[PDB]
């Protein structure tokens, strides 16, 4: 069967970056993969993606990524968090 528990953002976001290089070059693919659908399952408020950074981080981890499942989950969240921003300028 599949287990899973709720993180904070916050700690969502830490799991990220250790799974991943600075250079956001894929390094634990599986922890990254659970990361996206973690974020999938549970939103992130706009305040909060405003200091976790994570529109920026998918987004860089996306163009790194060879996995096109990946690149398909970060494309679904990112255009989610596109409506949790709603810019109206740069």
């Amino acid at each position: 069967s599949m287990t899973a528990a709720p993180a904070s953002p916050q700690q969502i976001r830490d799991r990220l970056l250790q799974a991943i290089d600075p250079q956001s070059n894929i390094r634990n693919m599986v922890a990254v993969l659970e990361v996206i659908s973690s974020l999938e399952k549970y939103p992130i408020t706009k305040e909060a993606l405003e200091e976790t950074r994570l529109g920026k981080l998918i987004n860089d981890v996306r163009k790194k990524t060879k996995n096109e499942e990946l690149a398909k989950r970060a494309k679904k969240l990112l255009r989610s968090w596109q409506k949790l921003i709603e810019p109206a300028g740069s």
